[PDB]
Parts: C-alpha cells; sequence; structure tokens
C-alpha cells in the first residue's frame, strides 16, 4: 500500500506532500490509521533543525497523531484492532534502566521519539510501540483529543512538578498550544491562574479558559506587575518560545517558589543566581509525561475539565500552518484532519 | 559597660577595634558572651557593602559567633544563663508570614541578619533573640563548632534539597571552605561522593574525607568522565558558584537529577534551555538553613561525623585575616578566638 | 466585670449557664468578644470527662469561638483591637521544640487546648494567645466561619495527608460537622468524592455539597460497595464517631491507598495487618491543623469554595444541642449565636 | 532433560525430592541454573496452604533463587547467558495497570509470585521473566547474596517508607532473620539505631552491628524508656509483627513518626484510635519491594555495608531445614547450596 505524508527533507525547506509506502508493523508493533494529528511547535523546531540533537533526514513529523489500530504484529496484547490510540513524543523506552524502573521513562536515555528519530503522524498511517501509545477515552473525538497527546500531558506533568497545591497561584507563561490547556489543567488541580503572553488575543483566550489575572509582557514588566498584583506566584510554567520569557519568569515567583520549564527555544536564558540562592528558588525542566501522566491527562479531557481549542487543517496545507504558527497567528492548536 | 569590637564605619575601610557599650538585653532578648567567632567571605561583602542591599553603618560583623548566655531579659524560656549558644545568620524572623508559619523562616522577607543588618559577633558580647540562636552541643569546642553555624548548615541543607538518598551519587563541586565540610555531611548521609575541583591538594583532601571518586577538571572533562564512569550524579552541590562550575554541574548531573547552588555570585548565568528541559534537571538555590536545619547539622558535628578545618586568629588581627581571605590564602576556616 | 457562660462544673452533668468574671488579658494575651461559637462533637467528651486525659473542673468548653479582639495585653503585635479572630483547639504551642520548628505545632507536647485545658468560647469573652488565633476574612460572617476553626481546618489538613492528588478518589466517612465540609475541601482540591454514613439524609447532604457517589453503611457493606463502584479509593478521611467505621475504611482503598483518621470514638478498631502489608496500605492519624493550615482553610471559605451548613442556637440551649448531636440529629454544624 | 527439585504435592506434607523435567524458556523467558537458594518462613506458608490465596499444587517453592542464565528465549535483551541473576518474589506483573505504570509493580493485582503461584528456586533450574529478575552484583557470592532477594529488599524498602532521614532515630523491633539485616541497612542509611527485642543475645548482636541503644522489653517498657531517653523514635520498623510488638511500636514512636510493618501475621490487631490520631502517627504496610528497590538494596551488599548471617544446607535436607525454622531454631538465614 501507499499513503500520503508530509516529509521533511531539508532543514528550513517547505515540507513535501509525497506518496510513500505504508509502514508495516513487525513483531510487537502495531499500525495506526491516523484520523487526526496535532501540530506542535516542536515540529517547527524539528523541521528547522534549530536544536542541538537533530532528527535524521528525511522524516515524517507528528507526535500528536491519533486514530485506530489498523493492524497488529505478533506478541501484542495491550491493544487490538479497532482500538483508539495516540502516538506521543515518547514513542518507546527500554523499560529496565534506572529511570524506567522508577516510573520515569521520560528520562530513558534509550527512548525513541515520534516524528523525530522515528516517523510520525503527519501521514495516513504510522507504526507504533503499543506499550507506549495513549489509550484514548471513548467520549472524546479525535480532533479534540489529539492535543492531549503532547500539549496536554506535557503541561499536566509540568504543573505537577511545580509542586504547587490547591489554593496557590501558578503562572502560565505563553498561552499557545501547551499554554491554553495548561490554564485548564491548573484550574482542575485547584490552582489560581495568572497568564502571561505578548499578544492580547492570547490573554483573552486565557481569560475565557479560567485565568483570574493576565498581563501582556510587551506592555509592562510582567514580573513586577505580578509581584504587585498577586504578591508573586508560588509556581510558574514556562511554555513560551522566547528565552526572554524564561528570565522574566524567575522574577515572578514568591521566595521558595518553583519555575517549571517546557519551552524549547534555542540558546541560553539569563539567570539571576544571587536571587535564586538568596530567595531559595527552584528552576526545573519538565519533559512531556510518562504513560501514567498521559493516561491521567486524558481522563481530565474525558471528564470535560479540559477541552482543547482547535482549528483543523488539511495535510496538504501543512506549510501554511507552519508559517502561521511561526508568526504567532494560531489560537490554541491546529489539528490536521484525516477524516472522510 | 564597655567591650572591644571590630567595627565597620566605612565600606572598604579597615575595621577598627573600638571600645563600645556592651549591649544589654531587653524583654525577650538574651546576651551572649563570645568565646569564638567564625570568619568567612560573607563578612567581606558586609564590610565592602557590595551586595544589592547594604548593611547600615556603623555595624559589627559576624554571623558565626558562639559563647555563653551571660544574661537574659524577661520572658525567656528556650535558654538560660550559662547555656552554650551560637548567633547565626538568621537573627530573627517575623514569625507570622506565610513562610514563617510553614517553617521556612529563612525566606522571611522581614528577617534580620546577624553581623549584617544588626550587630554581630565580632565583639566580646552580643544581644540576640533566643528564639533563633543555635543550641550548641556539649562535647565540641567553641572554635571547632563556630563554622557549623554557616558552612555546616549551608552544605547540610544544600545536600538535603538535592533530594538524594543513601547509596546515590552526589558531586561536591569545589572542596574549599564549604566543600570540605560538604564531603563529610554527604558521607554521613550515606551518599557516594565524587569530588570535583581544579586543585590536586583539595581533591586529595576530599579523598581523606571519604570521597570515593575525585576528578581534576583542569585535566579531564568532569561531565564526560562521570557520565561514563558512574552514569552521572543524582545530585550536585555547587559550593563555588562560577559560570564554569554551574555549566559543568549541568553536564555532570544525570537526567532527573538536582543541582543545589550554595553560593552568591554576581551577574546573570547563561542557563542552557535544551539541556535543562530534556534532561529534566532541577536547579535549586540554597544558602544557610532553618532553625531545625541548624540543629540537625550541629548533631552531626556532635557525633563526630563532621569536623571543620579550623585555624584561630585574634580579634585585633581581623584585617590581616580579611586580607588572607581576599587573596585566597585561607585553607579551611579562620575563627576568631576570644578565650584567654 | 461579669459575663454569661456555659460551664462544666462536674463531668457527665448538664452544663450550667452562669454569670462569671470576665477574663482579662495580661502581657502577650488578648481578649476576644464572642459573636458565634461552634459546637464540636469533641465538646461532648470534654464535658463527659470521657477521655484518657480529662479537662480540669470547672471549665468552659468551645474551640470554635469567633469574634472581635476587645482588649490587648502588653507586647502584642500580630493583632489589634477590632481584629476579626477565632480561637481554635490549638490554643498555644511552645514555639521552639522540634515539632514547632518544623511547622508541626499541632504535635507540640507543651501545647494548650481551648475549651479543654484552658477556658474556651462557650462564653461572652475568652482570653487567647494572639500568636495562635485564626485571622478571619472580612467577607464571611461569624456564624458561617465558626466551623472552619476546627471542623474546617481539621479536614483540610486531614485531606492533605491522605496524599491524594487531583483526579483521584477520596472517601469521606461520616458526613457530620467535619464531614460535610470535608466533601467541599475535597472538591476544591480537585478530588472526586464518595460519601459514607449511616443515614440517608446525611448522604443526601454530601451529594448536594459535591459527593459524586454515596453509600449507607447500614444498608450494605461499604468497602465492597465502593470496591465495586469506583474500584477502591486512593484515599479515605474518617471523621465518623464509630470504631466500626474505622475498620470498614481500611477495606475501601486501592492497594497503595491511604486512610487518614480524624474521628475520636473510644477504644480500638480492628486492623487487618495482613492486607495492610500485602496491599501496601497506609493508616495515618491527623490532628487539627497548624496556623498555616488554618489560614489556608479560612481562605477557601473566603473564596467561597467552602461553606458550612449551620444551624444556630442560643447559649442557654447548649444542653439541648448536645443531646441532638449525640443522637445524630444534627445537620452539619450547630453554631451558638451570641448576636444581641 | 531432567533435574532434581523439592516439590510440594500436598499442603502440610513433607516435601518430596523428585526428578522432574527441566523447564525450557519460550520467547520473553530465560532459564536460570540455580547455585544457591534462600529459605525463609514464607516458604512454610506456601507449603502449608496457610494463607488466604493458596498456591496451586503441585509446585516448587523458593523465591530466593540465584544462579546463572543458562538459556535465553527470543526477544530478550536485558540479560544474556552467563549473567548472574536472582528470581525474587515478584516473578512478573502485568506492566500496564495503574500500579505498574507508576513504578509500583509490587501492587499489581495480576502479579505472579515465584515459588508460590509459579515454580520457584527449590530446583536445579527454573524459568523466569528476564524483565523481573534481580541483576546480581559481581563481588558477592551466590550464598551470601541470596537472602538479599527477600530479607534485604524487605527491610530496606521498609526503612525507606518510614520517611526518616539521616541523623534521625529508627527503632528496629525484632533482631532476628529480618532484624539483623535491617540494623545494617539503617546504619548505612545514616540512621541512629535503637534495637528492641526480648532476647539478650539478639540485642548484643544488634549492638555489634552498630545499634546505638538496645532495650530488652522483658525487663523494661521500651516505649516509656525510649520516650524518656531519645524523645521517641522518628521511625519504627516492626520485623516481627505480633500484637505486642504492634502496640509497643505505637508507644515507642515520637509524635508524627512512622511505623512500618514488615510481617504477614494472622488476624485483626487492636489499633488505639486516640493515640494514633492525637499523636499524628503513621502506620504503614511494607513487604519486599519494586525492581528499583531490589537493585538499590543489592548495591548496599555489593559495597560491604550489609551482610546476612547465612548457613547452608542441601536440597535433600530441606524438610529438616523446615523443621528448624518451624521450631525457631534458625539464627540468621538458611540458604540451600546447589554448587558442586
Ligand atoms: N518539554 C516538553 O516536554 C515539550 C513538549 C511540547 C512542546 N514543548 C515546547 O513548547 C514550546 C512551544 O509549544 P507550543 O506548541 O505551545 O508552541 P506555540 O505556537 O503554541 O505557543 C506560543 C506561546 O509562546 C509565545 N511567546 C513568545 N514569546 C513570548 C513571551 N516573551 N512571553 C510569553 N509568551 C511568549 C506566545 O505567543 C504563546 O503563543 C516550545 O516551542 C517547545 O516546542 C516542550
Ligand atoms: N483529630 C482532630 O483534629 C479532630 C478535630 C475535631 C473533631 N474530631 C473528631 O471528629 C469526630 C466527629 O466530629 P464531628 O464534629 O463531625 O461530630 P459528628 O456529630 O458531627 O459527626 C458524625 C458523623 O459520623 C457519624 N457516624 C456514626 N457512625 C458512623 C458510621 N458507622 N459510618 C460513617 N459515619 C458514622 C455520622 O452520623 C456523621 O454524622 C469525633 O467526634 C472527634 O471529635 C477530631
Ligand atoms: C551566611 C551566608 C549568607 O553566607
Ligand atoms: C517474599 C515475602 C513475601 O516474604
Ligand atoms: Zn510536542
Ligand atoms: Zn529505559
Ligand atoms: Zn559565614
Ligand atoms: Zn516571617
Ligand atoms: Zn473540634
Ligand atoms: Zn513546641
Ligand atoms: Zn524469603
Ligand atoms: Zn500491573
Amino acid at each position: 500500500a501507499m499513503m500520503k505524508a508530509a516529509v521533511v527533507r531539508a532543514f528550513g525547506a517547505p515540507l513535501t506532500i509525497d506518496e510513500v509506502p505504508v509502514p508495516q508493523p513487525g513483531p510487537g508493533q502495531v499500525q495506526v490509521k491516523i484520523e487526526a494529528s496535532g501540530v506542535c511547535h516542536t515540529d517547527l523546531h524539528a523541521a528547522d533543525g534549530d536544536w542541538p540533537v537533530k532528527p535524521t533526514l528525511p522524516f515524517i513529523p507528528g507526535h500528536e497523531g491519533v486514530g485506530y489500530v489498523s493492524a497488529v504484529g505478533s506478541g501484542v496484547s495491550r491493544v487490538k484492532e479497532g482500538d483508539r490510540v495516540g502516538v506521543p513524543w515518547l514513542y518507546s523506552a527500554c523499560g529496565y534502566c534506572e529511570h524506567c524502573l522508577q516510573g520515569w521513562e521520560t528520562l530513558c536515555e534509550k527512548q525513541q521519539n515520534t516524528g523525530y528519530s522515528v516517523n510520525g503522524g503527519y501521514g495516513e498511517y504510522v507504526v507504533a510501540d503499543p506499550n507506549y501509545v495513549g489509550l484514548l477515552p471513548d467520549k472524546v473525538g479525535f480532533v479534540e483529543i489529539a492535543p492531549i497527546l503532547c500539549a496536554g500531558v506535557t503541561v499536566y506533568k509540568g504543573l505537577k512538578v511545580t509542586d504547587t497545591r490547591p489554593g496557590q497561584w501558578v503562572v502560565i507563561s505563553g498561552i499557545g498550544g501547551l499554554g491554553h490547556v495548561a490554564v485548564q489543567y491548573a484550574r482542575a488541580m485547584g490552582l489560581r491562574v495568572a497568564a502571561v503572553d505578548i499578544d492580547d488575543a492570547k490573554l483573552n483566550l486565557a481569560r475565557r479558559l479560567g485565568a483570574e489575572v493576565a498581563v501582556n509582557a510587551r506592555d509592562t514588566d510582567p514580573a513586577a506587575w505580578l509581584q504587585k498584583e498577586i504578591g508573586g506566584a508560588h509556581g510558574v510554567l514556562v511554555t513560551a518560545v522566547s528565552p526572554k520569557a524564561f528570565s522574566q519568569a524567575i522574577g515572578m515567583v514568591r521566595r521558595g517558589g518553583t519555575i517549571a520549564l517546557n519551552g524549547l527555544p534555542p540558546g541560553d536564558f539569563g539567570t539571576p543566581i544571587f536571587d535564586v540562592v538568596l530567595k531559595g528558588i527552584t528552576i526545573r525542566g519538565s519533559i512531556v509525561g510518562t504513560r501514567s501522566d498521559l493516561q491521567e491527562s486524558l481522563d481530565f479531557a474525558a471528564h470535560g475539565d479540559v477541552k482543547a481549542t482547535v482549528s483543523t487543517a488539511k495535510l496538504d496545507d501543512v506549510n501554511d500552518v507552519f508559517g502561521r504558527l511561526r508568526e504567532g497567528k494560531v489560537e490554541g492548536r491546529v489539528v490536521l484532519d484525516f477524516s472522510r
């Protein structure tokens, strides 16, 4: 069989929509027929090769792909034909290293990554390791659930590692794909939410989704504004694609506070070490989520606590989507629709 | 009515040994007769007034003073005349704020600091808040115990917040004033210790103190070496916080590990986003510790698990001591001896 | 000079409403004019003289008393006259023992207890230690806020130590004074709530307050019912006044689950050690709440996440109230109203 | 084709040493050649059908088998022929449930148990799940390391879940098979150890093992004595879970402390509600541990920190070994030696 897929063949170049072979599932593998496929900013980073560790060319991006198990190899019991599943960033892990045994498989040094080191969901079919796919809730459709496969799980875990508790203030910096669902997860976790971005439309989105307070960093110093407004936050989750937002976030927290980092813009960010030490601040990188994180994050969507803001696009228009996302002209998430 | 003391009357100017009034305790206060008083780099910064918030002039430095309770004001029960106590960095906290109520008095924004914002232990007597003094162990001398009020509790708390466990690997970065004490706490906390420095003398000291591994970063890349040799460290205590140490720490820590920063350097440090996020690294600021932190750290000294390298000097020679410290000629810690 | 107050002058006997002197505050003390005063089930035992350690006669019960500071002793800074305050079970703690230094003053062995070891709020005025009173929010009435002083802060802390997190199930056993507000805190902390009691009306109250499911332990074996309905809970908070309910709670959790204990019926409860060990179960006593806990719990009420179901009664009818409480004829809390 | 093995063919009856087929490994399985095989009280309960859920007959007991990997089915990468491994209590788990995904495979409700629900190590060979075998340290012999698969990991994990930290007091209740090993882990974990038993010889053993204090409960009340002498222990490990040990544990622990139960006794225990709640005490069931726990516990043995008292016996004499066990004649641990 042949299939349509969007392929990266050179960093910086537009993706090409080509006919490629349908991947077949070997032993212990499953095949997934894609019905929807979220566009993550990471996909831009990957196609631009602006990260230290590059994807091997060529490749098909996409780690927010969801659909049906359309075929099953041998020795597979976790899922069966017809099951609704998603294939996330964490494609697979070794399962027995120290990290994996501790239930921190997101840290597995032997992990594979969907739509980066292996081909992803920007296509009609994708092969997956059934041991690491998301098991989708029956009551949420493909288009709405797709973003939870990365945006959702990531910020859910990110919020967990801020070490904030119900009643406390958390700041979400960057109300994009990750950010806009981050606001919703925070409320579901009993947190009071403040939002920071550089575009009023984003802040308006945050306001609708539960943000009690919101500030535009292009209009004022957000750190100073937040210190005055709420006395500083107990936690911050940075999803912004700007190193500047990382530095600013550090000045947003109360003493003893924690800043968790999701965003992956190239380079360093300026860190006021003196204040971090004097104020006992924690800065903490968070990387997607374990299978347990993933399952829990899907359950919040299933219960209606989190609903992704989504607009659809066609596979063929993937380069336009990339352009819009790059220009910050996307509200929430774009999901590629493969439905009939 | 009068006592000798080393007084800062102008930032940068030599301290003068003056006759000044013995401070007398009012209600809820105590008086301490100093037998020994530790010196460290923080005293230089107080005397130079080169930190963001300066001491008020004139003032008596010293946050490592130890001695006997020589008099009490009314309504004191925690201690009595004749008790052996130290008057550490945390002179007092408000006791009512969110931080104080949570047992994190070190983060109190209304805290006072001994030998910085109030008069300290560079004198024959000092008035203190008995609610915040350290209660000293019987079986350890004043001179030997003094540095535990600072270096001790600092590296102890710092090691605690790396969130490591017995059997796990911790790197002690820098085996100087703080580091040589740190190696001892780590060993007593059941940690496997790797010492990193640029000086073979200090690395050999580390080995004497129980370091299982020692690597000289002048010759070899401590990060590459440790990742290979022990798979990276679960924790990293950075006692000399320089850009190189900071960045090498990020390289030495294994994924999911924690880096605790034990120093107050000037300027912003470039923090690499990609590495912190994808390695799920925690970077945590930590200096001194709470009252309970301090008592716990003293217990280690009392049981002979921790002993600071100490040399004595006279109060009258403090300027000479400051000079030696500035030039980096001080091995271990210098302690002013008030005993006849 | 004189005030009205319900006094316990001999155990097991009716309380006598008498005129007694008004207590005056000395140094470090404040006087409080009572506006409302919650009746805790604990008060029944203070008066029966029921417990291992008994109050001393004669005494005035009541540790849910709220009102205004009407007089301030010497050396008090935390509060001033006119301040809205409440006087909880934890009347005072020593402030410097190991527990107190760790922000666990509820464990202080030198603590005093309001309406037990010292006189409480079943009277027009009560003297308190200003360092341990609750600072009440302006936007909640005295009658509604009164239960938060014990019922509220207790179950809030109890829920904290179930070690449950958003999305997970918690069971509230006993939907009384503590229980009916526990359901609400649970919801505010992002938990899904199941309710257990022995009276359909109390279960219906839980449901109206946010309980998703409910079971009458008189009608079926709760535990088996809960294992079937929700697959066991992640945590349980037991406020019930029956040892039986403690034994049943143990069987209500998933493996790895935690049961927190608040209720204080006399004697032992049957514990299946074999299952507790095989299933890795945790059983944990929880004792009111620290000042931090209390302020946090008052905040939930201030924001309207929590609202006590209360009936009022006159001080003079306190014996009638006791009777009804003892018979389980009370809906939520009864609060003594001193409103002129 | 054939091998010797001890088989339970009827509950209560002597084991019969038979010649049975050597088990061959299918895909995902490995075969282990046994060199040593630990014996403990759990084997008695397996042989007696003593417990609620019984083994199926006939079966080969033994959950402490160690040896070489002698054959490797298809799709195995964790281990290879010649690898020195152990086949502990947790033969396998489902790997997909809530518990397995969270790194708590010990709580898997679909787990299989070696030498209980599947054939174990009381034979020359045994087939195992490579994903769940213990990877044995190079420097420790088969006989010495065998008990660590059981007693070792149990007491290590048990100590971990006391939530104590270095410098803090831990009580080891019972210095027998589990206890003498627990004392060693405790010291290596930096804990101050108080040993409690009723046998002076076992108490002397504890002291020589590093116990700082030892109380004989025949002659003195250990609760009152320890409360007076060390202000209660922060943690208590109950290795011999009898009602008396349980109740005394509750009296020995300091307020806020944690009691970890390491045994599987019959029947309900009377738990004092008042003491547990008022003292804020945690009671916690813990036996064996995860794969991560086992590997950590194995490292302590590899470093010389922990050594089980071991004596050997032959497979043919297992019934006699059982005899001694039953009568309580066994000091330390007995290990079957299969070596030439
Ligand atoms: N660490 C992980 O596990 C993980 C997983 C997924 C994505 N990511 C990262 O997420 C980031 C982007 O995620 P995305 O899908 O939401 O992309 P993006 O299109 O969705 O979201 C952009 C957001 O950051 C923007 N932003 C730019 N400058 C800002 C500033 N100064 N302050 C506040 N906000 C600012 C905002 O416009 C906001 O839209 C990084 O690009 C990277 O892809 C990390
Ligand atoms: N540990 C603490 O810090 C703390 C603080 C306050 C009160 N308490 C305790 O709270 C308990 C009750 O408090 P209260 O103020 O809510 O009084 P209570 O009258 O209000 O509450 C009774 C509740 O438990 C009852 N109940 C009886 N048998 C039951 C069973 N088998 N299963 C489930 N529920 C059952 C229910 O009727 C329900 O009303 C104890 O009486 C004790 O006083 C503890
Ligand atoms: Zn992504
Ligand atoms: Zn792995
Ligand atoms: Zn110092
Ligand atoms: Zn304060
Ligand atoms: Zn009460
Ligand atoms: Zn106290
Ligand atoms: Zn065993
Ligand atoms: Zn499982």
